[PDB]
């Protein structure tokens, strides 16, 4: 789809056996959900926004069904108040910036 | 231009006569630039992000030459760490996602 940025951009995503809303988001190098339930090993890490840090889980290796695109990377689970999809994955579905 | 995401979508802008880089941001919803000298009235604000909250000023109908595309409107001038390009702007410059 093309998809023009009067509203926020959000698309539907299934990760983890679970529905959820997330932003497409250009800003964004890494891929960051709110707090759920992943299986599996992960590594503590800090990532830094506009207002500070926040301790995140980084999983490996998590496949992500992004509008109906299917791509596997790494996703951070912590305190992020909205669920991000990062470049990491953005370029896996071939997702471009046009003006 | 198409931009893809394997890098960061840095572009040039023009704003208050000084030249800048700054963010695509299909994830901010307004446009947030780092500490600057802008000349007009502005009104204290507070936005919110990974990290927490920021407090930043408010300056309306601000001209600004984004990648050689003029667009006019409100820019947020706070300790950002990076100047970033919201919807607000990217609207004005034909600015589409495609996948
Ligand atoms: C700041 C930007 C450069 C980075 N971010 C992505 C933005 O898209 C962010 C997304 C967001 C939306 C809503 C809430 C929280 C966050 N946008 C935002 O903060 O917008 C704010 C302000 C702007 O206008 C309104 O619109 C929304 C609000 C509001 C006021 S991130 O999330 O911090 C972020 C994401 C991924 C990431 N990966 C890293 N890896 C490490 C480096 C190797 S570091 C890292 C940081």
């Amino acid at each position: 789809p093309q998809i023009t940025l009067w509203q926020r951009p959000l698309v539907t995503i299934k990760i983890g056996g679970q529905l959820k809303e997330a932003l497409l988001d250009t800003g964004a190098d890494d891929t960051v959900l709110e707090e759920m339930s992943l299986p599996g090993r992960w590594k503590p890490k800090m990532i830094g926004g506009i207002g500070g840090f926040i301790k995140v889980r980084q999983y490996d290796q998590i496949l992500i069904e992004i509008c109906g695109h299917k791509a596997i990377g790494t996703v951070l689970v912590g305190p992020t108040p909205v669920n991000i999809i990062g470049r990491n994955l953005l370029t896996q579905i071939g997702c471009t910036l046009n003006f």
